[PDB]
């Protein structure tokens, strides 16, 4: 049978798909037509219809897995669209986790024969992020950090060694955010979780500004300004607050202005997108500082599609982590940042 | 000059008046007539004009205060009307605090002679927390829990003793929210704020719905069903999630059920307003979770004036506290909750 991972999610469907490429002339005779079909399906298309997209610059090269030499691929589609992935696969060992491994359990039984095996998608996570960062990623480094965040001028992308990953600090943005402490390979624990998430930034965007596409909303974000909605230290003492080192500069209140008719009448969807996503990615930063500092854990990496082609808010965490925490903490991020999950359901293939 | 305290902060004015009720006959006759329009036109309205209001049944009674007896009176109104309060006043020594005191120095100033010392906010708050608490609410309870909260049918407000409070985690919600550890009288610290306050709720919820008043916001939300806009655990997982100890009833993602379009055309404006209330509450609670965790302190107090004629986020936070702490943590709250630091910029009169 193919080798897939697949987690699941509230929201999108993460797939990991081993494609041997040591395969013998022999090997290749003993391929039935519907794995040939598959095969070529998945290697020979990048949209897979209407809403499927494998992200072809992730792909692991030549990757030795179980034995065997193959590339290791990476694809999405909605959690909505599955009940068309599973009609597609009813005309296999599955490990899948997220919650829809367990929600749709009976939904991947109507595939015959198939054995499905649900994972925990926090270890599968943590299990997958380990992987992925040990073999690199095509000899480059899968985790990096934004250099002098504090000064744009000097602001860069920079690779980071995680060779001795732990102590760790993931933080899962998704629909909701999941914070991890990572003290081993085998000692992992769920710190805490915050409900402002991903499926926050997408839903309220789209209940401000009439949006129709996660891509619409980092668009219109990149065009506003937030301070137009927010109210900021400076609107509420004229200046800082010097007794407690706030900035002038720093948000008193998100979305705060909103309280008065006429800014509303003046602001713009652009300004309520950015603002939107200025609120939930500082509340994500201010609680991954907290369970740091709990934790005593200086590396916080930040994991989830939420930041898939986000640099606005992978900026803005980097930045405000390294601020608010005086230099004390990073922001780590990675590569293949959503996809650790399915990988890691792969990875318990030889359990089964 | 009579004897006020004022809190200016980014969205409400409070005063604190102390109405002398021991004049003596030679005393009233020094009186000027300014001083006896002032007294009795704050003790014989309970509006003033169209946006002040006397909250009569928090006043304290036959207080003895700078060595005199007399009543503390409790009154407020909008930011945004303090230039009719300063256009009035200019056709005393005042002490005050909040943001205010520093934005609109010099526009109290034009009133002349007076003497404007402004005091920090969190100082006051302190000093008048402390203080209402050691003389009581008129001989009850300063200091209240609500008993049971995991239980509706048993759920009740109590009262609680707060003779030793230290140390004490102050939860200060207005427009934003200040986290204060308060370990004796003149040690405390602000430990973090956040930005997702009273003003996120009363702003957010004009733009969702288009109510024009923090009551009228409250209105629609008790008339509300936040699992129409919020993404549940048990609709990601289908039920709880076990392994973390995460019930299905728990939010997974606030507004994420908002990404699906059908399901934004059918939410009502009360569901988004209760939503917006339940978002908001549970991120508060959360944040002071954690931080009385770090801070090893197990009473939270809630003080600020989104809690005001707000059973609702009372009973969410007592609730969510007890349950997410697994009853480690206790939730606090006080009678006078939104006019504590106009008491502690009174109280320090005898300095200047
Ligand atoms: N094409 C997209 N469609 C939808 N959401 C997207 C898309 N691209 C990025 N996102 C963001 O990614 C978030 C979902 O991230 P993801 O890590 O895949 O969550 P999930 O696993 O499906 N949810 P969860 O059950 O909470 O773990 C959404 O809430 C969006 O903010
Ligand atoms: N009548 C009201 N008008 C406006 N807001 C109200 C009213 N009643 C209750 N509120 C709530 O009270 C919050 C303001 O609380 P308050 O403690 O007075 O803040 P503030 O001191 O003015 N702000 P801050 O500068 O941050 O300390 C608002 O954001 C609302 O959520
Ligand atoms: C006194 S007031 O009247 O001006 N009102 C007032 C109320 C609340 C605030 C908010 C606040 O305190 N903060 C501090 C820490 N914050 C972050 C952000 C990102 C990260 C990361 N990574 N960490 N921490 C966010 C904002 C400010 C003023
Ligand atoms: C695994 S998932 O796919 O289901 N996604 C998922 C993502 C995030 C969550 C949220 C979460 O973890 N929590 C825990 C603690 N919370 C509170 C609330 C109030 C108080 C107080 N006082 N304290 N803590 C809020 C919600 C759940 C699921
Ligand atoms: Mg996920
Ligand atoms: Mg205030």
């Amino acid at each position: 049978s193919p080798w897939f991972g697949m987690d699941i999610g509230g929201t999108l469907v993460k797939l990991s798909y081993f494609e041997p490429i040591d395969i013998t002339a022999e090997e290749e005779q003993e391929e039935v037509e519907s794995l040939k079909s598959i095969r070529k399906y998945l290697t020979s298309n990048v949209a897979y219809g209407s809403t499927g997209i494998r992200d072809v610059h992730l792909e692991l090269k030549d990757l030795t897995l179980f034995g065997r030499r193959g590339n290791l691929h990476f694809i999405r589609f909605p959690t909505q669209d599955l009940p068309t992935f599973i009609q597609m696969g009813r005309d296999t060992v599955l490990c899948a986790t997220g919650g829809g491994a367990y929600k749709f359990e009976k939904d991947f039984r109507t595939i015959g024969n198939l054995h499905l095996h649900k994972l925990d998608e926090l270890d599968c996570l943590v299990k997958g992020l380990l992987y992925i960062d040990s073999v690199s990623f095509n000899g480059q480094a899968e985790c990096y950090y934004f250099a002098n965040a504090s000064e744009p001028e000097r602001c860069q992308k920079m690779p980071f060694n995680l060779d001795d990953p732990y102590p760790l600090l993931v933080v899962n943005i998704g629909s909701g955010v999941s914070i991890l402490a990572v003290h081993s390979k085998d000692n992992y624990k769920r710190v805490t979780g915050t409900s402002l998430g991903g499926g926050t930034f997408l839903g309220l965007c789209s209940l401000l500004t009439g949006c129709e596409s996660f891509e619409e909303a980092l668009e219109m974000a990149s065009k506003g300004d937030s301070t137009q909605a927010d109210k900021l230290v400076r609107d509420i003492y004229g200046g800082d607050y010097e007794r407690f080192g706030l900035p002038g500069w720093a948000v008193a209140s998100s979305f705060g202005n909103m309280i008065y008719k006429e800014k509303r009448e003046s602001v713009s969807k652009e300004d309520l997108a950015r603002a939107t996503l200025v609120t939930i990615t500082n509340n994500i930063g201010s609680v991954a500082r907290m369970c740091a500092v709990n934790e005593k854990i200086n590396r916080v990496v930040f994991v989830g599609n939420f930041l898939r082609v986000n640099t606005l808010s992978m900026k803005l965490l980097a930045y405000a982590l390294d601020y608010w925490s005086k230099g004390q903490l990073k922001a780590l991020f990675l590569e293949h940042e959503g996809y650790f999950g399915a990988v890691g359901a792969l990875l318990g293939l030889p359990n089964f």
